[PDB]
């Protein structure tokens, strides 16, 4: 499975897999209802709702269908790496997305620490 988050036309969260709290450090109940721009850092964060918006309004994907790797963000204050993929659904008349999220922390990791030593 991997973190996975479902959030409705306006970038706030619906559904909030167990992976994903262990993840980003939010329970499930606290996550819900916020907008999923508190899981990623500045200037990202203020500017997503626009990312949501543009989409919706050209229909022209930058990250849907491609996949991506970004900095996110923890409760804690911690940025790290990771993939994320997202999917377009329909529910209700309304759209919602899905995020799958791939914590890229230990790659990185093991990427600078074999670079270090030459
Ligand atoms: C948590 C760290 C995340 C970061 C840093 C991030 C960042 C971004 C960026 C940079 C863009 C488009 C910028 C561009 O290429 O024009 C974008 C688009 C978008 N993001 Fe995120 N995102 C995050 C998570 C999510 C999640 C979890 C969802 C869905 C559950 C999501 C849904 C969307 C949608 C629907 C768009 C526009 C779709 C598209 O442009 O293909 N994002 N995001």
């Amino acid at each position: 499975p991997d973190a996975m988050i479902v959030i409705d036309g306006h970038g706030i969260i619906q559904l909030f897999s167990t992976a994903a709290e262990r993840l980003f450090g939010w329970s499930e109940l606290e996550a819900i209802g916020q907008n999923v721009n508190i899981l990623m850092p500045e200037p990202d964060r203020s500017r997503h709702d626009s990312y949501i918006s543009r989409y919706r309004t050209t229909s022209d994907p930058h990250i849907i269908g491609i996949g991506r790797i970004v900095t996110g963000k923890r409760r804690d204050g911690t940025t790290f790496p990771m993939h994320l993929s997202i999917g377009e659904m329909q529910s209700g008349g309304e759209p919602y997305f899905t995020g799958f999220v791939r914590d890229l922390t230990e790659h990185q990791q093991t990427q600078a620490r074999l670079q270090e030593l030459q």
